[PDB]
C-alpha cells in the first residue's frame, strides 16, 4: 500500500516490471500496463497464477478465483479478471483519479537512459516524476555496474603495476578515475574488503585508497549501493520575504566579506537562493563569510564529493572557531581537524549521502553543477532549514552520466537547480575572476557567461594557442594525439620556463603518454575542476563532442593563474581563444 506516483491516489498496486516498483492506483496502473510491455503487477501479493507450475504473470490474462490469482486455464468457475473497466484490481478502488496523460511516466519507466532526451524529460516532468526518474536512473546506473566482469590479479609485476585477468562472457569497464573499483581477498568461506582502487593502462597502473602487498587471487568490482526511494522534492517551494527572516546580521563585518553583504542579505529574504561562482570568483570565501555575517546561525555545509566538503572545511579552518565545527563521516581519507560526527555542532560539514536527519538556520550546498536531482531530494529529505543556498557554476562540469551516448547534456538539464539558473538566471553572481590572466577571462566571459565575467588580473601576455590536428590513435576507451605531445615537447625546449606547468587533456590515455614523454604532472579536465596552477599546457587531442564541450573547455583553460598553451584540434574553439597565435615548427 502507498501513493500513485501520477495521482497520489492511495493504492495497493506497484508495477513489478518497473525496476523501482512505483505505487500505481487502479486507474494509472492500468493506463501503464496496457500502453507498455510492463504487465507484472504487485500488491499485498504478486498478481501471478497461484496454480501449480503455471508461468502466467501478464495481469491482462489473470483472474481472482476465491482469494488466489489464476490465468484463463486454471481459473475456478467463479472468478473476475484482475484487469478490466479501465482499472486493475486492488484496495482503495473508489478513491482513484487517473491522469490526462501517462506518456512521461511510460517514457521514464521504459527508457534505457542512453539518449540525452531521457534526462531532458527527467528534468522537465512533474516534480513527483523527477523523483521517480532520479531513482529509476540511479538504480539503472548501479545495475549496469554489475554487467561488467570481475577483474582478478594474475601476477604482481611490481608495486603500483599489475597483471589483471578478466571474467569471460562479460564486458570490461573503462580504466579511468570515473571507474573506482573495490578490492577483495579470498577467505576460507567468504571475502573481505581491501580498499577502493582505480586502474589505468600500462599490465595496468593501479592507484589504491590504502597501500598493501596485494597478491594473486585478489579481485576487483565497482561496488554498487542500494538506491533508497525518494520523498522530498528537488527544490522546496520558494518563498520571497520583505525583511531578513530567522537570521541576525553582524554589526561589524571585515572588508574581506564586505562585497558579499548585499548577497548575504538576499539569502536572508528567500527560502532558497542560487549563487553562480565562475572560476576563482570566491565561492568558498562567500560560503564561510555568510557564517560571520550571521554569527549565531547554525549552518550545515554539504556537497556530493568529500573533496568539495573538505575545501569548505579548509576555508572554515582559517575564519571560524574550530570548537564550533564538526566533520560528519560514515563508518577514503577526508579532512580530520574537526571533532568527528558531532551533529549538534554549530557548523556541520558533511557529504550529501552521509547527512544526518536534522534542522539548521542555513544549508549551503556547494559545487551544484556536480549534483543530480537524486542528491537534491536527499538534501531536502535529511535537512529542514529556514534558508537554502545552492553554490556552483552551471558552466562547469556535471556529474558523469555513464549510460549516456546519444545527444549532449545542456546545463539547464544537469539538475533542477541548474535548470533554474539557466532559465530565470542565478539569484547571485560572483563576477570578478581573481585567478586567471585577462586573455582567459575575456574568453570564458564571451564563451559561457554573457560578457558578465570581469578580470581582476591584467593580460599575462603568456596565453598562446596553436591549431594542430596531428594524429589521433584510439585505444580500448580513450584517445591519444602523440604529434600534439610532440609539438609540446618542442615548445618546452624553446620555453624551458614552462617545465613548471601542469598537462591537461580531455583523455587519460593522452595524459599517460604525455607524462612519459614530458614528465609534466597530468590532470584530465574532469579531475582538474577545483584546482589552480600557474601554467597549464592543454592538448585538445580530438575534435569530439567530448573534447569540444564548452563546459569542459571552460574548466580546462580557467585552471591557469599566469600562462597557458592551448594546442587545439577544433577551428571553432581555436578561433574563440583570445590568445596569441603561434605557427608550427
Ligand atoms: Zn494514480
Ligand atoms: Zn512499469
Ligand atoms: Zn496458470
Amino acid at each position: 500500500v502507498g501513493a500513485c506516483v501520477l495521482c497520489n491516489s492511495q493504492t495497493s498496486l506497484r508495477c513489478g516490471a518497473c525496476i523501482r516498483r512505483p505505487f500505481l492506483c487502479c486507474k494509472c496502473c492500468y493506463d501503464h500496463v496496457i500502453s507498455t510491455s510492463h504487465k507484472l503487477v504487485l500488491s499485498v501479493n504478486p498478481y501471478v497464477c497461484n496454480a501449480p507450475g503455471c508461468d502466467v504473470t501478464d495481469v491482462t490474462q489473470l483472474y481472482l478465483g476465491g482469494m488466489s490469482y489464476y490465468c484463463k486455464s486454471h481459473k475456478p468457475p467463479i472468478s473476475f479478471p484482475l484487469c478490466a473497466n479501465g482499472q486493475v484490481f486492488g484496495l482503495y478502488k473508489n478513491t482513484c483519479v487517473g491522469s490526462d496523460n501517462v506518456t512521461d511516466f511510460n517514457a521514464i519507466a521504459t527508457c534505457d537512459w542512453t539518449n540525452a532526451g531521457d534526462y531532458i524529460l527527467a528534468n522537465t516532468c512533474t516534480e513527483r516524476l523527477k523523483l521517480f526518474a532520479a531513482e529509476t536512473l540511479k538504480a539503472t546506473e548501479e545495475t549496469f555496474k554489475l554487467s561488467y566482469g570481475i577483474a582478478t590479479v594474475r601476477e604482481v609485476l611490481s608495486d603500483r603495476e599489475l597483471h589483471l585477468s578478466w571474467e569471460v562472457g562479460k564486458p570490461r569497464p573503462p580504466l579511468n578515475r570515473n571507474y573506482v573499483f573495490t578490492g577483495y581477498r579470498v577467505t576460507k568461506n567468504s571475502k573481505v574488503q581491501i580498499g577502493e582502487y582505480t586502474f589505468e593502462k600500462g599490465a595496468v597502473v593501479y592507484r589504491g585508497t590504502t597501500t598493501y602487498k596485494l597478491n594473486v587471487g585478489d579481485y576487483f568490482v565497482l561496488t554498487s549501493h542500494t538506491v533508497m526511494p525518494l520523498s522530498a522534492p528537488t527544490l522546496v517551494p520558494q518563498e520571497h520575504y520583505v525583511r531578513i527572516t530567522g537570521l541576525y546580521p553582524t554589526l561589524n563585518i571585515s572588508d574581506e566579506f564586505s562585497s558579499n553583504v548585499a548577497n548575504y542579505q538576499k539569502v536572508g529574504m528567500q527560502k532558497y537562493s542560487t549563487l553562480q561562482g565562475p572560476p576563482g570568483t570566491g565561492k568558498s570565501h562567500f560560503a564561510i563569510g555568510l557564517a560571520l555575517y550571521y554569527p549565531s546561525a547554525r549552518i550545515v555545509y554539504t556537497a556530493c564529493s568529500h573533496a568539495a566538503v573538505d575545501a569548505l572545511c579548509e576555508k572554515a579552518l582559517k575564519y571560524l572557531p574550530i570548537d564550533k565545527c564538526s566533520r560528519i563521516i560514515p563508518a577514503v581519507e577526508c579532512f580530520d581537524k574537526f571533532k568527528v560526527n558531532s551533529t549538534l555542532e554549530q557548523y556541520v560539514f558533511c557529504t550529501v549521502n552521509a547527512l544526518p536527519e536534522t534542522t539548521a538556520d542555513i544549508v549551503v550546498f556547494d559545487e551544484i553543477s556536480m549534483a543530480t536531482n537524486y542528491d537534491l531530494s536527499v538534501v531536502n529529505a535529511r535537512l529542514r532549514a529556514k534558508h537554502y543556498v545552492y553554490i556552483g557554476d552551471p558552466a562547469q562540469l556535471p556529474a558523469p552520466r555513464t549510460l549516456l551516448t546519444k545527444g549532449t547534456l545542456e546545463p539547464e538539464y544537469f539538475n533542477s537547480v541548474c535548470r533554474l539558473m539557466k532559465t530565470i538566471g542565478p539569484d547571485m553572481f560572483l563576477g570578478t575572476c581573481r585567478r586567471c590572466p585577462a586573455e582567459i577571462v575575456d574568453t570564458v566571459s564571451a564563451l559561457v557567461y554573457d560578457n558578465k565575467l570581469k578580470a581582476h588580473k591584467d593580460k599575462s601576455a603568456q596565453c598562446f594557442k596553436m591549431f594542430y590536428k596531428g594524429v589521433i590513435t584510439h585505444d580500448v576507451s580513450s584517445a591519444i594525439n602523440r604529434p600534439q605531445i610532440g609539438v609540446v615537447r618542442e615548445f618546452l625546449t624553446r620555453n624551458p620556463a614552462w617545465r613548471k606547468a601542469v598537462f591537461i587533456s580531455p583523455y587519460n590515455s593522452q595524459n599517460a603518454v604525455a607524462s612519459k614523454i614530458l614528465g609534466l604532472p597530468t590532470q584530465t579536465v574532469d579531475s582538474s575542476q577545483g584546482s589552480e596552477y600557474d601554467y597549464v599546457i592543454f592538448t585538445q587531442t580530438t575534435e569530439t563532442a567530448h573534447s569540444c564541450n564548452v563546459n569542459r573547455f571552460n574548466v580546462a583553460i580557467t585552471r591557469a593563474k599566469v600562462g597557458i598553451l592551448c594546442i587545439m584540434s577544433d577551428r571553432d574553439l581555436y578561433d574563440k581563444l583570445q590568445f596569441t597565435s603561434l605557427e608550427i615548427p
